[PDB]
């Protein structure tokens, strides 16, 4: 069901949370080789999460589930904010700009924490 597809998508999201926090520790410790690998892992996880979210939104639309579509449109918009900040973080790492990397890292944490009540609302709505 779309609800079980959302729980699978939520688990991929939690995997990125786990990898992100390990990456933050590696960045603080200066282990740039680890950071590079974690950033590649995160890019793959976010790409997967995005695709799963789009399929869920499209299914909710085909089902006529207006409330779930509304929430998923809001949630996918916030997802793109996080993705843009993530991409900027990756660029800051490539460029060696640790100040910008720190900035974007905190921003990605706040954007993600803000979107959590909505994430839970969607599970109930589908
Ligand atoms: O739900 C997600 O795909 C997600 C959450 C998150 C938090 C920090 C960095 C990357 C992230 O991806």
């Amino acid at each position: 069901s779309v609800k079980s597809e959302y729980a699978e998508a939520a688990a991929v999201g939690q995997e990125a949370v786990a990898v992100f926090n390990t990456m933050k520790a590696a960045f603080q410790n200066g282990d740039k080789e680890a950071v590079a690998q974690y950033l590649a892992r995160l890019a793959s996880l976010y790409t997967r999460h995005e695709e799963l979210l789009n399929r869920i939104l499209e299914k909710a639309r085909r089902e006529g589930n207006k409330e779930a579509v509304t929430l998923m449109n809001e949630f996918t918009a916030t997802f793109q904010t996080g993705k843009s900040i993530f991409n900027a973080m990756v660029a800051a790492f490539k460029n060696g700009d640790d100040d910008s990397f720190e900035s974007y890292l905190q921003a990605l944490e706040k954007v993600t924490a803000k979107g959590e009540t909505l994430a839970d609302q969607i599970a109930k709505a589908l």
